């Protein structure tokens, strides 16, 4: 099975949603004890999924950024700014219908993801 | 690997979500044409995800019964009624916020499942 059970498979990814609210530090840490990351979102197929998989509530997902610094993902990897991400804060969170930055320290539902197996 | 491109892998069941609406009937066919069928719910994590998955429009499932007979699932297969069927109709579908019946007639958009690879 190329996710495990209770993970979601869509394009190549594992995700996960959580069922309680956390930090996106918090979230972050929850998802690297599982092999994971804040969900990291490649291209249209993925934005559009997550949107949809998160729902009405609001979840981070892997986009961050330090005092004056471009976005960068959970990961590590650098964000080619395919999309835009409305707000002033340094914290990108989603539901199905937007996709925003709030206060990194307020506790959200989270959505992580990894390669398939 | 365990389900095929642009579909949706969860709990053992490839999921693909419509873009068009159309009768439930139709709907049952376009399934048939990717060897699959109505989503067929085996349980509550099931119901949930697809629940959620589907968003805000309704979507058609595969339960539906012909007066006289019991439920029965879109693969033929009989239904254990685990769950109940509010309504009044002889076509379930299913979105966010709940899961019942409805005309069979209506033009909804469906989601279909089949079993992984």
């Amino acid at each position: 099975s190329s996710c495990s059970e209770d993970w979601v498979g869509y394009q190549r990814k594992c995700y996960f949603i959580s069922t309680v609210k956390r930090s996106w530090t918090s979230a972050q840490n929850a998802c690297s004890e599982h092999g994971a990351t804040l969900a990291v979102i490649d291209s249209e197929k993925d934005m559009n999924f997550l949107k949809r998989y998160a729902g009405r509530e609001e979840h981070w997902v892997g986009l961050k950024k330090e005092p004056g610094h471009p976005w960068k993902w959970s990961n590590g990897k650098e964000f080619n700014n395919w999309f835009n991400v409305t707000g002033s804060d340094k914290c990108v969170f989603l539901k199905n219908t937007e996709v925003s930055s709030m206060e990194c320290e307020k506790n959200l539902y989270w959505i992580c993801n990894k390669p398939y197996k």
